[PDB]
């Protein structure tokens, strides 16, 4: 075999478990990546950790099925550190309806607490070499001799599935010589290995977490952000689960460490605890807020972390983390079954049994169901719930018990949790439509196009259709340009874009609709512009005469319809029922003088990649809430500013770039918060945007932003034609296209004149007077295109 001092990689497998009079040993088969046995561990002077944990999977019971939970045999009661036992605080946030400031309160329950843990300190003392690269670890901890801990049943039970975990790290290695392994087994059947269906998994790193998280553990770059915890040494889910048990808490706050409770609260932006070395980790951002507003001496800028997690899906999007397609963990359906801490971790944010001790007692003549039970059964309200508007007590009283208490194979609360997502899918499928190409008679000012609609009840005849926008945008074959803001026009107030609501034919004097069974042919008139040096409505649509048409249909759905065999679509004017909107996009059709295709804009990012984090078909109307958000997109300022809706759907086909391009109209922003699509999206996700319109909180991007493959596919960054695009004209000056693309991270201001000179040396312009750059001048591609001398794929920590 090979000496560990010379091994560049380690792998480790666990086997041959023995437990005898409470004495636990296990074999660690140590190899290199190539499978060569690695010798010399037991004497190696560069070992950072050898940590071995052991746990049993214990059953739970109550009404319905409850999933089994892990109990570590190794635990201890931690005292709180008094100086780091967090005080309660309050902070201002918004205003009530009368215009007075709302105060919010954050409350903690410091006090001693149990923490599960592993055996860490023994290391090589506990090892005996049994073979080449085979080391027997014999725990120092005896199962017969565990100190009693009040409330915990530590009794050894061979009939229960057990787990042992290993964390092994040498040479300070982030990856190559880091291992997390585990083995699950049934001691009472001769310590055989557990079947997938016998043990507890629930989530799987690959099926459930990597859609957002980097696992590039060896990432050496400055912006590295891999999902490795506790100094870098813990990376495997199975390892977390042995410490992060239902009964473990942080003594300094009272916060739960239970895996589900902690993970739900982190991604909801409510979790706060004090960790190693007394560092406070506040995932809400509110601690720093209160410090700045009121004073909060326990928050120490630069040491404690107080940042609001910005999750790119709703916290209600369970399928982001829990598999429903039977390609995840075999016990993925665990998320359908009630578990106090899990249910509480969203619905009871900020509540605890001290500050809300009333809930410890059920109402006169009701059964006591515990703190969380009583909340769900008795005390919850829409005003106080961790999910505003949710009415659990209404479900308890009116929805029957099976709404939350599920037998195996039933849906429980998933019936409610998945209802809008499921109906949304069905409705998109049922109302799917196609836009055929438009014929634009430009002298006549008239656009004709046919929609292939799902039925012979047309959009304007279907009261379940809220609106049906079709937007057309001029495209000159090179790149979209929004252009100056004109005076208002009948159809819109943009040079390059018109949005028309087809659901309102009868009241629109410019629109006529002619049904032919399921096909509806529309004719839009009044598309006329005097073409001059002046900005006028439809100026580009008229001078270019061709471009693309995109559909955004809004269907009203019934939030009270929970049964997927029923029709979830509902009359938009209905008053009984809470209604939500389902968005249905379309193909991107062309319009042109004869309705022939307009060659597609180049695709330079991947739709499926933005969906990894944002979910499929993410809507960004709410991103348009700052400025003139209530103006409709067929009406003056709303043409560009609307959030009701924003009229774009797809992310990677240029629909956003129709506006977000090199030529923002007016009230322009400077480069460091620029409007142009690549520049805006780079800056948001790299945290180089000087100001975000709708929040003071930087995005918490869960990948490395310098991992270009997070959004770009291999081949999309040749940069071959990029220099032929028009410059981005920001408030102060213009930036050539490759310069804008790169400087959106590398130079959002002229702070390093060397980097700015590099641009200018090689045909680029940076914050130059308008008109300076000539398309074709940038020579960037020759060195920075993928695969070149300094190719973007070579200089950046990419993971294709
Ligand atoms: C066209 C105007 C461009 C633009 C926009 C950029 N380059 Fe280059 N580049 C080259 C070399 C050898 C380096 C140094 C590499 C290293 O030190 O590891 C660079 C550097 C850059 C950067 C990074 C700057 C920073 O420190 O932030 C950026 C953003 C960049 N370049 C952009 C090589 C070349 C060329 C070789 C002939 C060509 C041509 C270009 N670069 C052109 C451009
Ligand atoms: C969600 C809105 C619920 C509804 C509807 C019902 N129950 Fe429930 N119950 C719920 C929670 C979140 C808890 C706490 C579980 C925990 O681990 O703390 C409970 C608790 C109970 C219990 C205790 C036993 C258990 O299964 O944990 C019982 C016996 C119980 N609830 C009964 C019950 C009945 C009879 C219901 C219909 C009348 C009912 N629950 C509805 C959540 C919800
Ligand atoms: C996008 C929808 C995500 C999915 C799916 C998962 N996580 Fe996540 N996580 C996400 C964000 C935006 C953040 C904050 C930014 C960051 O990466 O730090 C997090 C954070 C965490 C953390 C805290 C990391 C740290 O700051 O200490 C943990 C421990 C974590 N996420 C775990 C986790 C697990 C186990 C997931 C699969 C079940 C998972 N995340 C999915 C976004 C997203
Ligand atoms: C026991 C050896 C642990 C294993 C394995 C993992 N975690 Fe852990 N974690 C553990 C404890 C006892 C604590 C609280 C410490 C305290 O001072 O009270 C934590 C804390 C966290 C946190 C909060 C942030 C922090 O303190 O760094 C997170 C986000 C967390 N743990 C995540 C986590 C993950 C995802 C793990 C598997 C890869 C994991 N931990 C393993 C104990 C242990
Ligand atoms: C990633 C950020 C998550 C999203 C979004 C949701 N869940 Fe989750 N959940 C997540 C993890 C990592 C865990 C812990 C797994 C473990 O080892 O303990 C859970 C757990 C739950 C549970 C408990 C399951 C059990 O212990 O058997 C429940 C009941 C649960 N989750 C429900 C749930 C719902 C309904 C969600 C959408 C509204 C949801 N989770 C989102 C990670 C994440
Ligand atoms: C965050 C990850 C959640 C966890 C964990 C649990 N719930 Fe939940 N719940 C969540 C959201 C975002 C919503 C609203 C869903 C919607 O479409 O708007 C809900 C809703 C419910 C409901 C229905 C409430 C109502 O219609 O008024 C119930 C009955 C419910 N949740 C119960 C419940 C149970 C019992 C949980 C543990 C299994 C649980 N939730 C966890 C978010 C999250
Ligand atoms: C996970 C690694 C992501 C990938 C891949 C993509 N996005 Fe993203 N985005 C992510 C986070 C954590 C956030 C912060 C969310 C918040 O609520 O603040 C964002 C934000 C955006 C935004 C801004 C939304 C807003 O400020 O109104 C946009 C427009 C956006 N993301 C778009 C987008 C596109 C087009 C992507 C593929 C090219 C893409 N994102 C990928 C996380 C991640
Ligand atoms: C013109 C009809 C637009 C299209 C199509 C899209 N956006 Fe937009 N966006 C537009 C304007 C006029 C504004 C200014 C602010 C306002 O409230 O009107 C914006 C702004 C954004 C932002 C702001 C981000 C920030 O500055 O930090 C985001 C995140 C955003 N837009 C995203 C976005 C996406 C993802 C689009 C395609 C789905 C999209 N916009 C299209 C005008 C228009
Ligand atoms: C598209 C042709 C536009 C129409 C019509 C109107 N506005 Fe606009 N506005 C537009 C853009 C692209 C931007 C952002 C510029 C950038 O470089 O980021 C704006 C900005 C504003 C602002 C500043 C606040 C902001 O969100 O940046 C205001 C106050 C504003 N716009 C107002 C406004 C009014 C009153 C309009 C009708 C009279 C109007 N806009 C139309 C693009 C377009
Ligand atoms: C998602 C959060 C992204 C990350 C990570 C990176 N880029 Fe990107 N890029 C992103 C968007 C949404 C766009 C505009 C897409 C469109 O349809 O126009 C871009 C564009 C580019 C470009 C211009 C490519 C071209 O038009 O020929 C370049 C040169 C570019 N991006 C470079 C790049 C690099 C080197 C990255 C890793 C360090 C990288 N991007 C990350 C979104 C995202
Ligand atoms: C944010 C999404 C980025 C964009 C877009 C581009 N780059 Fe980048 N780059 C970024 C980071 C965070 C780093 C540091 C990575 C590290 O290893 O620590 C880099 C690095 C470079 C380098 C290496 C030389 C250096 O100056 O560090 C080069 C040569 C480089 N980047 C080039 C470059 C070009 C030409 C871009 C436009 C096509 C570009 N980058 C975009 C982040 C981001
Ligand atoms: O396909 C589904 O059933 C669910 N969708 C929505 C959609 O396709 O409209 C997201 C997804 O596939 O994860
Ligand atoms: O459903 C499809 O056929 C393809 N998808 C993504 C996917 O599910 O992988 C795009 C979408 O549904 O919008
Ligand atoms: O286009 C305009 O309306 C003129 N501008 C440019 C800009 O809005 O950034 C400033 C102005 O109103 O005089
Ligand atoms: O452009 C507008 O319509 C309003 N203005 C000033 C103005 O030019 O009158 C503020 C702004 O654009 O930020
Ligand atoms: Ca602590
Ligand atoms: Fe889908
Ligand atoms: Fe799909
Ligand atoms: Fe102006
Ligand atoms: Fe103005
Ligand atoms: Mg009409
Ligand atoms: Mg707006
Ligand atoms: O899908
Ligand atoms: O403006």
């Amino acid at each position: 075999g090979l000496d560990i001092s010379q091994a560049t990689t380690l792998k480790a497998t666990l086997e041959d478990v023995k437990i005898d009079n409470g004495t636990v040993s296990v074999d660690i088969v140590l190899t290199n990546a190539n499978g060569v046995p690695v010798t010399g561990l037991e004497q190696y002077a560069q070992i950072n950790a050898i940590g071995l944990g052991i746990a049993k999977l214990t059953p739970e019971s109550g009404k319905g099925y409850k999933t089994p939970q892990w109990v570590s045999y190794i635990n201890s009661v931690k005292a709180a550190d008094p100086a780091r036992s967090l005080a309660n605080y309050s902070y201002t946030d918004g205003k009530d309806s009368a215009g007075n400031p709302i105060t919010k309160e954050v409350k903690f329950t410091p006090g001693d607490a149990i923490q599960a843990n592993i055996e860490s300190s023994c290391k090589t003392t506990c090892l005996t070499v049994v073979d080449s690269g085979v080391y027997r670890y014999t725990f120092q901890t005896n199962l017969s001799t565990l100190p009693a801990i009040e409330g915990l049943d530590l009794t050894y039970d061979p009939t229960l599935i057990h787990r042992i975990t290993l964390e092994l790290q040498t040479d300070g290695s982030k990856d190559a010589k880091l291992v997390n392994s585990h083995i699950d087994f049934l001691p009472s059947d001769n310590f055989r290995v557990a079947k997938e269906t016998e043990t507890r998994t629930v989530v799987d790193l690959e099926a459930n977490c990597i859609k957002c998280h980097s696992t590039n553990y060896s990432d050496t770059s400055s912006t590295a952000k891999p999902l490795a915890l506790h100094g870098g040494r813990r990376i495997g889910i199975a390892n977390c689960q042995v410490c992060h048990t239902s009964y473990s808490k942080d003594p300094e706050t009272g916060s739960p460490l239970d895996m589900g409770a902690m993970v739900h609260a982190i991604h909801k932006g409510t979790y706060a605890m004090v960790g190693y070395s007394g560092t406070a980790y506040d995932f809400s951002g509110t601690m720093a807020k209160a410090a700045a507003e009121s004073g909060y001496p326990q928050y120490r800028e630069g040491k404690d972390v107080s940042e609001r997690v910005t999750l790119p899906v709703s916290i209600g999007n369970c399928q982001s983390c829990h598999s429903t397609d039977d390609k995840g963990p075999v016990d993925a359906a665990s998320f359908k079954h009630h578990k106090g801490l899990a249910c509480a971790s969203c619905h009871m944010s900020g509540f605890n049994p001290v500050d809300n001790s009333e809930w410890l007692t059920p109402p006169e003549g009701q059964k006591d169901r515990g703190f969380v039970g009583n909340y769900f059964h008795y005390y919850a309200t829409p005003e106080i719930d961790g999910i505003p508007g949710v009415n659990l007590v209404h479900v308890f009283q009116n929805g029957g018990c099976a709404s939350c208490h599920a037998e195996q194979g039933e849906e429980g609360s998933a019936k409610y949790h998945l209802a809008k997502a499921n109906a949304t899918k069905l409705l998109r499928t049922e109302y799917a439509y196609k836009l055929e190409n438009g014929t634009f008679d430009v002298a006549k000012g008239e656009l004709t196009f046919t929609v292939n609609w799902h039925s012979d009840v047309a959009p304007h005849q279907d009261p379940k259709v809220k609106e049906f926008w079709v937007s057309l945008t001029a495209f000159n074959g090179t790149e979209y340009t929004m252009g100056p803001r004109p005076s208002n026009g009948t159809l819109g107030r943009s040079e390059n874009r018109i949005s028309v609501n087809l659901a309102k034919v009868e009241t629109n004097a410019n629109l006529t609709a002619v049904p032919n069974g399921s096909k509806v042919t529309y004719t839009l008139t009044g598309i006329k512009a005097v073409i001059g040096t002046s900005s006028v409505p439809y100026k580009q649509i008229v001078s270019i005469g061709k471009g693309f048409m995109d559909g955004k249909l809004l269907i009203c759905a019934n939030s009270a319809e929970l049964d997927p065999t029923m029709d979830a679509a509902i009359d938009c004017s209905n008053t009984e029922a809470p209604i939500y909107e389902v968005i249905v996009g379309s193909n991107k059709a062309s319009f042109s003088a004869d309705a022939s295709n307009v060659t597609a804009r180049s695709i330079v990012i991947s739709e499926a990649k933005c969906a990894n984090c944002h979910g499929e078909k993410a809507d960004f109307s709410a991103s348009h809430a700052l400025t003139h958000a209530a103006d409709k997109p067929d009406n003056s300022c709303g043409t560009c500013h609307s959030a009701v809706p924003n009229t774009a759907v797809a992310l990677a086909d240029g629909s956003c770039v129709a506006c977000h391009n090199g030529a923002p109209a007016h009230s322009k922003k400077p480069f460091e918060r620029g409007f142009d699509f690549k520049v805006m999206i780079h800056q948001i996700h790299a945290d180089t945007r000087s100001v975000r319109r709708l929040t003071t909180d930087a995005a918490t991007f869960p990948e490395n932003p310098a991992n270009c493959a997070a959004c770009h596919d291999k081949g999309q960054l040749s940069l071959a034609t990029l220099g032929n695009k028009p410059a981005f004209l920001a408030s102060t000056g213009e930036y050539s296209p490759t310069v804008a693309a790169c400087a959106s991270c590398h130079a959002t201001t002229a702070t390093d004149s060397a980097v700015i000179g590099h641009f200018e040396t090689n045909g680029g312009v940076y914050n130059a007077a308008a008109g300076t750059y000539t398309p074709g001048s940038e020579t960037c591609a020759t060195c920075h295109g993928e695969g070149k001398s300094f190719g973007v794929d070579k200089v950046h920590p990419v993971k294709y």
